[PDB]
Formats: C-alpha cells, structure tokens, sequence
C-alpha cells in the first residue's frame, strides 16, 4: 500500500459536528429560556455562528486566547440583542462545554469506513479542537478506539493550516511524508495546510464546494470512498 498513516480531521469529517452542536445549542437556548431575548433559536444560531467563524480565524493567527475566544463567543449574541449579562453566558456556555462531548452522531459511514481501514493502516486524527473534548466526543461517539493517537494544535500551540502541525504531525507518530494522507472536510485548514507541507490530502466535500484553487489528491464526497481508494 501507499499509504501507511491516515490523518483525519475530527470535527465534520468523523464526527458530526455541525449536526451535534445545533442540538447541543438548541437545548441550552431552550433551558434558559432564551425566546425571552431572541425571536427564535436561528436567530441566536445566526448571530452566534457569524462571529464565532471569526474568532476561530483570529485564534488562529494568535489575536485571541483560547480563554477570550470562549468568552467572547458565547457573550456576543446576548450582547447584540441588547443583553449585557456575562454571568448568563458563562453559566450558558459551561452547560454547553458539558453537553457537547456527549453527543455521538457521527459523519455517514464513519464506523464502518473506520473498520474497515483499521486492520491496515494506522489511523490519527489531527485536530485544532479542545483537548478537554476531542477524545470524549470520540469516545461517546465509539470511535476513539479506532485511532493510535490524537495530535492537537494544543499539543504544540499551532493550528491548521499553518505548517508546524503537520510536520509535528508528522514527527510525532514517526511518519513518512511521502506514505500519509490528510483526510478533511475543511479546504482552508485541512487540504491547503497538508497540500502546504506536500502531503497528499483527501478533501471530504460537505460544503458543495466547486471552486478550487489547487487540485487536492482525492476529492470524495462519501466516506464510504475511502474504502474504495484504500482498498
Ligand atoms: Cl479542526
Ligand atoms: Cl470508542
Ligand atoms: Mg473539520
């Protein structure tokens, strides 16, 4: 085989992360009874998601902590509707953190593309996602079994796309370059970081996305692909 490492993003790629967090959303904007302040939990989720999108880009690039990223985003969608209570957001976004990596829905196909890949290759994930999370979301989900080891940009204090993660990726599960693959739902963090490095990527394209500015290596739509091009 080609390939001897497979590199999975988590979030959307494996685990369904958007799916997850909307419910896990709806529920903490239900329990605080936050039709009180908003006309409708889209109405928060819009304003929330705008600047969250943001502020992942602005950690990034080293402009917020993690700390300020997590305060900020939960205060702001309170804050643009007129509700100044960052108690309310902290003990709102505590519920969050404590619901979230208990939710189990993962992307279609993950268990049995997971399994079936196992047995011959080794399987990681590469994430940018919190360490106090990743591997509870993977294990509610009953898919942290699958991997070898977990790499996170906390693990190093880099995230994707930047070069460092992937070749610290790279180093610290004593893996070639030229025999791992990227797998991820993510053009800008997964496919232009790892193409970045020179490593062949799989984007997983859940976004319907038709413009590219490169070729990745693979382009699958299905996780069930993988078994197919890795047979
Ligand atoms: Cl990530
Ligand atoms: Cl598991
Ligand atoms: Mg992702």
């Amino acid at each position: 085989l080609k390939y001897k490492n497979l590199f999975f993003d988590l979030d959307d790629t494996i685990w369904a992360f958007s799916r997850n967090a909307r419910d896990t959303f709806e529920e903490v904007y239900q329990k605080y009874s936050f039709d009180r302040y908003f006309d409708s939990f889209d109405h928060y989720y819009t304003l929330y998601q705008r600047r969250n999108t943001e502020l992942w880009l602005e950690y990034g690039e080293g402009k917020v902590t993690k700390e300020e990223l997590n305060r900020q985003r939960f205060f702001y969608p309170l804050q643009a509707v007129g509700v100044e209570d960052e108690a309310l957001a902290e003990r709102f976004s505590e519920d969050f953190f404590a619901i979230i990596p208990t939710k189990s829905g993962l992307m279609p196909h993950a268990k049995e593309v997971l399994e079936y890949l196992a047995p011959q290759y080794n399987l990681y994930i590469l994430s940018n996602g919190f360490r106090e999370l990743q591997s509870r979301k993977m294990r509610s989900a009953g898919v942290d079994r699958y991997f070898k080891k977990i790499i996170l940009s906390e693990d190093l204090g880099v995230l994707k796309p930047r070069p460092e993660i992937f070749h610290f990726a790279l180093s610290a599960t004593q893996s070639e370059l030229r025999e791992s693959l990227m797998i991820g739902d993510s053009w800008e963090a997964d496919i232009t970081g790892a193409h970045g490095v020179g490593m062949h990527q799989a984007f997983y394209n859940v976004t319907e996305r038709t413009v590219f500015p490169f070729q990745p290596t693979y382009h699958i739509h299905s996780l069930k692909e993988l078994m197919n091009l890795l047979e």
